[PDB]
């Protein structure tokens, strides 16, 4: 009864009411606005909330679901690198997860910077990529991991640990399984790095804005946002926060695509009910 058809077709009807009440407008006062013709939105119609932005040109945002805190974002333009390896630095970032197909960002077409598998320099800051584990996460679905270290003249060289999925098709949902062994390599990946910070006695550790996971696809909202959805579930803080209340908290500090398609949506469904957690707010 909780999860069946009446509860998901009320779960639907409530976020696609949100959906389309946050549909960005012309010049919307609501969400971040291209500065002076540079490209800022891959994607015209998917765009970054204002208040939650992290950075003026960049088209990511801070996300608190319940009590989890993150990042989510686009693939970096091109252009946007140098501030996309500044924002990941000075967020002590403990790690990256990047849901972006290998063919995708292999595509010239799609104007996706292969940033973390080779080694570059943008502007200012250099970057090195190192190789380090590959974990399966069932279904054949693998997750590459690196480190990139980020120089730069004068400031303090972050390394910020990788998560790659390079065969996570875009507009799917991997399987709730797939989706909670993500989750738990992401969510694990960032505690160790948590941890050295923390062990060095790093400012960053008091800091809300700060130490936060970054995840992105290609537009930051679908296979991201599931994979969000995930990992506040894995959170023990969030009991009894409902699917209503985490997909509405992703979208009104994002946007309204997050959590783009049924199938991921239904993903998030299936590991609520796994955990006994509520669809609908009362």
């Amino acid at each position: 009864s909780p999860y069946g058809p009446e509860a998901r077709a009320e779960l639907s009807s409530r976020l696609t009411t949100l959906r389309n009440t946050l549909a960005p407008a012309t010049n919307d006062p609501r969400y971040l606005q291209a500065c002076g013709g540079e490209k800022l939105n891959r994607f015209r119609d998917i765009q970054c909330r204002r208040q939650t932005a992290v950075r003026a040109d960049l088209n990511a945002n801070y996300i608190q679901v319940g009590n989890t805190r993150t990042i989510a974002c686009q693939y970096p333009l091109q252009s946007q690198l140098e501030s996309h390896f500044r924002m990941l630095a000075e967020n002590r970032t403990p790690v990256l997860a990047v849901l972006a197909s290998s063919s995708e960002i292999a595509n010239q077409r799609f104007g996706m910077p292969d940033y973390f598998r080779q080694s570059g320099t943008y502007g200012s800051i250099t970057v090195e990529s190192k190789m380090t584990q590959q974990v399966g996460l069932g279904d054949g679905i693998m997750a590459d991991m690196y480190t990139l270290t980020i120089r730069e003249a004068g400031q303090k060289t972050i390394s910020v640990p990788v998560v790659h999925v390079g065969n996570w098709p875009d507009q799917t949902a991997v399987s709730s399984e797939v989706t909670k062994a993500l989750a738990s390599l992401v969510d694990q990946t960032a505690e160790t790095k948590r941890n050295m910070y923390e062990s060095k006695g790093s400012s960053a550790v008091a800091d809300d804005s700060k130490l936060r996971p970054v995840i992105h696809c290609r537009a930051g909202v679908g296979r991201t946002a599931q994979l969000i959805g995930a990992m506040c579930m894995n959170d023990s803080r969030n009991s009894q926060l409902s699917v209503e209340d985490m997909v509405s908290q992703m979208r009104v500090q994002r946007n309204g695509i997050m959590v783009q398609k049924d199938e991921q949506l239904d993903v998030l469904i299936k590991l609520a009910e796994g955990q006994g957690r509520p669809l609908l707010n009362s």
